[PDB]
């Protein structure tokens, strides 16, 4: 599948929303979304979002000079091989709010300074039909 | 038609979403989304969005004790009669972002301060499918 990646120049702010729309292929394995601080392979990152569907969880991160933090995970795996989703990622002055569906699934506390965030990338075993930031 | 009324005692802040989605009766007039900072009818409004089929237009304005503010109209009219909508509201901590279908179709810049928001109602010519606040 078409990856998306794109700069976010003026950053983001609090009160931005990314909006994904989109069909998890029927083999599908993982799918990712990042919130990227730079351009550059390994470049660190405010949130990395990344639905498992081959070990049923989602798990939430950040990486900082080449390093993992603690993973969070939210509750269940609010998507299925085969079927269309929804994700929000919501920007506040506290963290990112992830929606699946009709209903928030988890709260990821900022770890870097939102201000650093300039790029957005979705990508691995994922059909798109549609990436938007408001 | 049903509409929505619900509290919002600890306030909005900036990543506060409304996301609302419904339909336009196929003989509609006009229909609001309001974000009151009082209990009744006539407390002052943060945001008063009113699409206006029967004139063409979606007018944003604010009310304070009692008195209507500057209008502010949006390009267009994003909705049609008979026709499924889906609405954000997003807050930040400039305005309100108004989004209708794939874009962004207004910025309403705050009047009245964010913590006085305590009440959202969804009313008039409008079928309501869903309102939630993310
Ligand atoms: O934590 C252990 C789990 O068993 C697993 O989550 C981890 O995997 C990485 O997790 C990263 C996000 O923390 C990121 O997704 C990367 O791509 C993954 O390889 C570990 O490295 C070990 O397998
Ligand atoms: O031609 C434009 C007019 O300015 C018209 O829009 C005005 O309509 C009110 O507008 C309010 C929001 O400003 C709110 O929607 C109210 O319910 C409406 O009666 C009123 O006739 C005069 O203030």
């Amino acid at each position: 599948n078409v990856p998306h990646k794109s700069s976010l120049p003026e950053g983001i702010r609090p009160g931005t929303v990314l909006r994904i729309r989109g069909l998890v292929p029927p083999n599908a394995s993982r799918f990712h979304v990042n919130l990227l601080c730079g351009e550059e392979q390994g470049s660190d990152a405010a949130l990395h979002f990344n639905p498992r569907l081959d070990t049923s969880e989602v798990v939430f991160n950040s990486k900082e000079q080449g390093s993992w933090g603690r993973e969070e995970r939210g509750p269940g795996v609010p998507f299925q091989r085969g079927q269309p989703f929804e994700v929000l990622i919501i920007a506040s002055d506290d963290g990112f709010k992830a929606v699946v569906g009709d209903a928030q699934y988890h709260h990821f506390r900022h770890r870097l300074p939102l201000a650093r965030v300039r790029l957005v990338e979705v990508g691995g075993d994922v059909q798109l039909d549609s990436v938007r930031i408001f």
